[PDB]
């Protein structure tokens, strides 16, 4: 446990721990949400309503009008800031534990507006130091069990960055990690959060295809037979049947859920495993409301609701 590098002990926190905000950053007239604006901010709202109920909700937009349609929810905050990307997940601040206080990363993304995002946030809102590190890593790319163990693709982190050993080496650095699973097989940015995700210490949920005939079938039993060899117990997110927007196969997955605090929120897409998936979870978190909320226009721009959302924890700042 109590190991220190170059003056700091790190602990990497998962998504399960304690919160206080759920950061958005809200679709406007602007960015390529403009054809179907109201449809996902319904969605969003819907979203924001279910989360509001549990922890705090902090919500980033250009305009206090974009505000508006949120001001009668409680538990929600604003904060004035341009932007175009809402994939906050992407770009946000990740937190890790250092020497015992919170403190938040900033990782490089490739830009802009979003880069800044960050800076006036923390600058004028938080009012915290905000600790650039210069290495190129989504959110989305990484996922931990806080036990030092961390699930990552090496088809994300490998093309955006160089040895992966060496790859490999830094982010055991900078997450205090024992442990990288690196995951060849499988797909639905490449994101791991679209693939496979701890929800316990002890437990991997990740995405299964049953039908034979699916593209998706063989890289995801690939991918199986590799988190058979992890020794995490595992739980299976079956793929729902093929979606569609414009003729265009959209990238459903369970697996991009969001904890929050006592719930777990997953996308339903309308297909009967939006069923088997919650019951699922459900069971295997005896100590969380799962709830689902319905993820099929977040898919238009190729995301769900972990991709759309952040997590800032709860603790000595
Ligand atoms: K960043």
């Amino acid at each position: 446990e109590n190991l220190y590098f170059q003056g700091h002990m790190i602990k990497s926190i998962p998504e399960w721990s304690e919160q206080e905000y759920l950061m958005l950053s809200l679709p406007h007239e602007k960015s390529d949400w403009n054809p179907y604006l109201e449809e996902i901010l319904q969605s969003y709202k819907e979203f924001v309503k279910v989360v509001s109920e549990f922890q705090k909700v902090l919500l980033i937009a250009p305009k206090q009008s974009d505000f508006e349609n949120f001001k009668d929810i409680k538990n929600v905050e604003f904060f004035k800031c341009d932007t175009n990307d809402t994939w906050i997940r992407d770009f946000g601040a990740i937190d890790i534990v250092e020497n015992g206080r919170l403190k938040a990363l900033d990782f490089t993304f490739n830009s802009e507006l979003d880069n800044a995002v960050n800076s006036k946030l923390f600058k004028e809102k938080f009012k915290e130091e905000l600790k650039k590190v210069d290495f190129i890593l989504e959110g989305g790319s990484i996922d931990f069990n806080g036990e030092g163990v961390m699930l990552t693709s090496s088809h994300c982190l490998l093309n955006e960055n160089l040895n992966k050993t060496q790859i490999d080496t830094k982010l055991k650095e900078i997450f205090g990690l024992k442990q990288i699973i690196w995951l060849e097989n499988g797909f639905i940015d490449h994101h791991i959060d679209t693939l496979a995700r701890f929800i316990d210490k002890n437990t991997i949920a990740h995405c299964i295809c049953e039908d034979e005939e699916d593209e998706h079938y063989l890289p995801l039993q690939k991918m199986k037979e590799e988190l058979k060899k992890t020794g995490f117990d595992l739980l299976e997110l079956p793929i729902p049947k093929p979606l569609y927007y414009e003729e265009r196969r959209l990238g459903a997955t369970y697996a991009n859920f969001v904890f929050i605090n006592n719930a777990l929120i997953v996308p339903f897409y309308k297909d009967k495993n939006d069923e088997i998936i919650a019951k699922r979870l459900s069971k295997a978190l005896p100590n969380h409301k799962i709830i689902g909320v319905d993820a099929r226009v977040f898919l238009r721009q190729n995301g769900s609701l972990h991709c759309s959302c952040q997590n800032r924890f709860k603790g000595l700042r």
